[PDB]
């Protein structure tokens, strides 16, 4: 031992521990469960994790973020070609392989996706020794159900360079099915992930049966997350800034960001309260903006997003080539699915059907890899 899980996630990772018979979720030096998957290089160091993310907006082309978009694929894949475009950090070819490229101690570095991973990694080991004491040898670490092994390998040798043992990659769908006993739970089941993220939404369909799991469907958006929704808020509250104050705060980048701050925050508070206060001081030439936002404005604010998760779920039950009703367990993943308006839609798409919901659905996957980790090592 100890026996290890990470979520290696897009924008964020997450690492947990079987220990005593039971998984403990473990909190970064700064107290969060989730570190972000951020790597910033500087003047004179690199950032991972927290202080990676605290200052992206001071140093954008230097801090890397969704490597995990880049990790095993080639520099000529449509999906990088397409996803540089909306990067504010540089990426390169060497060799055929994507590689960011950065200033750092004044000069150009080039790194592979699986470098900046295993920095990540590195990050998650370290939190996870702080926890426990003594040294982690050995995880199970998650990827997507739709990973190649190009994506698989390559995600195995950013925990080898970190000096972990890969005891094995398991899907991210399965490790949640797993948190929740669900191969334990004799008969086939047909399980429904629905896995909403910060900036990625992954519906996958599982049976599992002894034991035995199998994919039999992935569908979702790759560009679809919790940030959308974050959005929506700041261009309302963008516009009630304007009519109350006359002040246009869209050309001006800080901001805006400081609003998008702001409403990531209220958007938390609306899963369990039905209001939010926004407090930005000095938002625009000295005046404040302080206000409140309703749960039944943010989700009107969201109406074509929140219902359009469904689609990907009829997709994935199109595929599988199963009725709704054939579904035996849903399970919620992603920071996202805590909004109560979306487990509304889902469970009366499904008929009224209970969702699996008391794992912090951001940690579930770490959950289940944890699990995992404790039964190959024992
Ligand atoms: N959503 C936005 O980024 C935004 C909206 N309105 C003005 C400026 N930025």
């Amino acid at each position: 031992g100890p026996a290890i899980g990470i979520d290696l996630g897009t924008t964020y990772s997450c690492v947990g521990v079987f220990q005593h018979g039971k998984v403990e979720i473990i909190a970064n030096d700064q107290g969060n469960r989730t570190t972000p998957s951020y790597v910033a290089f500087t003047d004179t160091e690199r950032l991972i994790g927290d202080a990676a993310k605290n200052q992206v907006a001071m140093n954008p082309t230097n801090t890397i973020f969704d490597a995990k978009r880049l990790i095993g694929r080639k520099f000529e894949d449509a999906t990088v070609q397409s996803d540089m475009k909306h990067w504010p950090f540089r990426v390169v070819s060497e060799g055929g392989k994507p590689k960011v490229q950065v200033e750092y101690k004044g000069e150009t570095k080039t790194f592979f996706p699986e470098e900046i991973s295993s920095m990540v990694l590195t990050k998650m080991k370290e939190i996870a020794e702080a926890y426990l004491g003594g040294k982690v040898h050995s995880a199970v670490i998650t990827v997507p159900a739709y990973f190649n092994d190009s994506q698989r390998q390559a995600t195995k040798d950013a925990g080898t360079i970190t000096g972990l043992n890969v005891l094995r990659i398991i899907n991210e769908p399965t490790a949640a099915a797993i948190a929740y006993g669900l191969d334990k739970k004799g008969g086939e089941k047909n399980v429904l992930i629905f896995d909403l993220g910060g900036g990625t939404f992954d519906v996958s369909i599982l049976t599992i049966e002894d034991g035995i799991f199998e994919v039999k469907s992935t569908a979702g958006d790759t560009h679809l997350g919790g940030e959308d929704f974050d959005n929506r808020m700041v261009s309302h509250l963008a516009e009630e800034f304007k009519r109350k104050h006359k002040k246009d705060i869209g050309p001006n980048k800080r901001a805006v960001r400081r609003l998008r701050t702001a409403c990531e925050r209220a958007k938390r508070t609306l899963s369990s309260s039905t209001q939010a206060s926004i407090e930005i001081d000095s938002l625009y030439e000295g005046v404040d903006f302080y206000t409140s936002i309703t749960r039944a404005r943010f989700e009107e604010l969201n109406a074509d997003l929140f219902r359009g998760t469904l689609e990907p779920v009829e997709k994935a039950l199109r595929d599988a080539k199963l009725d709704k009703g054939q579904i035996q367990e849903i399970v919620l993943v992603g920071g996202s699915t805590r909004i109560p308006k979306i487990q509304k839609l889902l469970q009366d798409f499904f008929n009224g059907k209970e969702l699996n919901k008391s794992i912090n659905p951001d940690e579930a996957v770490a959950y289940g890899a944890a699990v995992q980790a404790a039964i190959l090592i024992g």
